[PDB]
């Protein structure tokens, strides 16, 4: 069996290895890559995502999130406060201000120190979910607005054709913005692309081990999984590291550089934060592989997590004893 620690691995793809997309993803897969839910990619150097960044500050932040946190500062939710539109180029402004700006820090674990002990004290505001791409349109390789589509694929497999549509969508961060414990919608993977300026830190479980985290998070947040029996659907769930080693949790860290992509797969819980202003792209795909887990994957149906219209007919197709219900809770 191969990466039996589930330990996350670094890919180094040349140019002739990056043409293939659902090539490589397999290579990786041979490799192990999968089985700790979470792998980097660096690209080769001759490979570009666009010319430059210099000309996006009039993109438009329709609805920035203020992540307001309540609990401990390694147990704690976070809510979503709904600010005032704002372009990127206010929203860069904002996040280099004396008061979002990223701490005087040594290295990268000193940050993560930070983050852990401080984060709860603070509402960072993120720009989450913006329908759009930033790969130019002559980018041939990896290029997230051109990757074929997860009803493609559930057509391939399993022959019935089905709606919906599948398109990338853009994060605007600072320091402390955070992604809260999950899986994918429908355990599909994902794939993000840090386009520009600080890092962003994961944290994730191996899928193998993905219940213990389950178990874990009911014990830590009793109201809300009496609420829901899929509450970390609803992405609003923090743990830290030192909770999960005094748990015994199994997990790993990775940092997230420009120019650096990260695969998450199939029911790989993760979590993270952003180390000041950024700009990520990320699209969920399916391979395969995938259409086990679709069809094993829980569902929040108590209203919370509403989500995309795509969502119906994965659910309708791969899970129809559980649709009625599930249906119910997107109206
Ligand atoms: O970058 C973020 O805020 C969150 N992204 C993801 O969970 C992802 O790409 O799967
Ligand atoms: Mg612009
Ligand atoms: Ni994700
Ligand atoms: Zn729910």
């Amino acid at each position: 069996a191969q990466n039996p620690n589930c330990n996350i691995m670094i890919f180094h793809p040349t140019k002739e290895e990056f043409n293939d997309f659902d090539k490589y993803i397999a290579y990786m897969e041979s490799q192990g890559a999968h089985r700790a839910g979470l792998a980097k990619i660096i690209p080769p150097k001759e490979w570009k995502a666009r010319e430059t960044y210099d000309n996006i500050s009039e993109i438009l932040i329709a609805t920035p999130l203020q992540q307001v946190a309540s609990g401990r500062a390694g147990v704690f939710t976070q809510y979503h406060k709904k600010k005032k539109a704002m372009t990127v180029g206010e929203y860069r402004h904002l996040a280099n201000s004396k008061k979002y700006q990223t701490p005087p820090h040594q290295n990268f674990e000193d940050l993560e120190r930070k983050y852990w002990k401080n984060r709860i004290y603070n509402s960072p505001i993120y720009g989450a979910d913006i329908s759009g791409s930033l790969f130019d349109e002559n980018t041939k390789q990896w290029n997230l607005g051109h990757l074929g589509t997860i009803q493609d694929l559930l057509e391939k497999e399993c022959g019935v054709v089905i709606e919906g549509v599948n398109t990338p969508y853009l994060y605007f961060g600072m320091w402390k913005t955070t992604f809260a414990w999950h899986t994918e919608d429908m355990d599909l993977y994902s794939i993000n692309y840090l386009h520009l300026g600080e890092p962003k830190t994961w944290y994730v479980v191996p899928p193998e081990h993905g219940q213990r985290l389950e178990r874990l998070a009911r014990e830590l947040f009793p109201g809300s999984s009496r609420g829901c029996g899929a509450f970390l659907r609803h992405k609003v769930a923090l743990i830290s590291p030192t909770v999960l080693k005094e748990n015994g949790i199994p997990f790993n860290r990775i940092t997230q550089e420009a120019g650096e992509f990260m695969v998450t797969f199939p029911y790989g819980y993760h979590a993270g934060f952003n180390h000041g202003f950024n700009c990520a792209e990320a699209i969920n795909f399916a391979t395969p592989r995938w259409i086990d887990y679709g069809k094993m994957a829980s569902q929040c149906s108590c209203g919370e997590a509403r989500v995309t219209f795509s969502m119906d007919a994965f659910v309708r197709i791969l899970q129809p004893e559980r649709y009625d219900l599930w249906k119910r809770g997107q109206d």
